[PDB]
């Protein structure tokens, strides 16, 4: 089997991407944020505290003929941005792009933090990191990918995120038309439950490539690229008037600037992030200070190849017995 679903930016900045997901029978279609940095499939629901719902589409298990309470199971998650959600668990039929899993754990939110309530476009998350990070207690549950794996033509999914445009998540196959050149594969550590890999270095603009090992995670659920302070300082030093602002919470730059590209290494290959991808626009409406898309990972405890990096590439998440990541230009 295979699946193929279009993923759409939620706003003009590509802050996140939503992908339609069919849950239950008859289908209830919710727009989920596919997150390779977490392992819970959770939804806004008929159980969510009413004051915490503001425009999201909800899953109502009582209207699904295939929903079953997973008796006793609860979940609670906290993300890197300080957001959180918790609730109880149903099993139900879940389909993505024509690929169906029966018996998927669908985590029904009873509570969500303010950042979820305030984002009317995101109806929940679909985690695609390793199932060892799933929060369901007392019986940990599998991700949609892990449940689909054995049925897939190849045990893979791919992320092809657009810059200010829709893109695609495919399950079970490589679309050889979706990238240019060849795919470079690199080793993954699953020790922390993430798609954790080691970049071979970076360049700023037309500068020379610096060979240096950068361990980090491929995380579709993180907007920005978070890298060590040395690397980030080297990037922003090439933009006149850029500075790190403790008041704003990261590097800012004059909105009049033209940003340089950023290159990261994947083995001997190179992925180039155009400068335009690094512009996250005014820090507040009408400001001439713009927020940078490359930020320091110091204090976060891990480097994160978020959407700024990933949308410059066709990315293969290879879930074979020895997992690997692949990156191609596109
Ligand atoms: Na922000």
């Amino acid at each position: 089997s295979t699946g193929s679903a279009t993923t759409t930016p939620i706003d003009s900045l590509d802050d996140a991407y939503i992908t339609p997901v069919q849950i239950g029978t008859p289908a209830q279609t919710l727009n989920l944020d596919f997150d390779t940095g977490s392992s819970d499939l959770w939804v806004f629901s008929s159980e969510t505290t009413a004051s915490e719902v503001d425009g999201q589409t909800i899953y109502t298990p009582s209207k699904s003929t295939t929903a079953k309470l997973l008796s006793g199971a609860t979940w609670s998650i906290s993300y890197g941005d300080g957001s959180s959600s918790s609730g109880d668990v149903y099993t139900d039929t879940v389909s993505v792009g024509g690929l169906t899993v029966t018996g998927q754990a669908v985590e029904s939110a009873k509570k969500v933090s303010s950042s979820f309530t305030e984002d009317s476009t995101i109806d929940g998350l679909l985690g695609l990191a390793f199932s060892t990070l799933n929060t369901v207690s007392p019986t940990q549950q599998k991700t949609f990918f892990d449940n689909a794996k054995a049925s897939l033509d190849s045990p893979v999914f791919t992320a092809d995120l657009g810059y200010h445009a829709p893109g695609t998540y495919n399950f079970g196959f490589i679309d050889t038309t979706a990238y240019t050149g060849s795919i470079t594969y690199t080793a993954v550590s699953t020790k922390q439950g993430f798609w954790e890999w080691t970049s071979t270095g970076y360049a700023v603009g037309s500068g020379t490539f610096k060979s240096t090992s950068i361990d980090g995670i491929a995380d579709t659920g993180t907007t920005l690229l978070y890298l060590p302070a040395t690397v980030v300082s080297a990037y922003w030093a090439q933009v006149s008037g850029a500075k790190s602002s403790s008041s704003v919470g990261g590097y800012v730059f004059p909105c009049s600037a033209t940003l340089p590209s950023f290159t990261f290494g994947v083995g001997s290959a190179r992925i180039v992030i155009p400068g335009d991808y690094i512009d996250f626009g005014p820090i507040s409406t009408g400001s001439s200070s713009c927020f940078g898309g490359i930020q320091s990972s110091a204090g976060i405890g891990i480097n994160i190849f978020g959407d700024v990096a990933l949308k410059a590439a066709f990315v293969v998440f290879n879930g074979a017995t020895t997992p690997t990541l692949g990156f191609a230009s596109k």
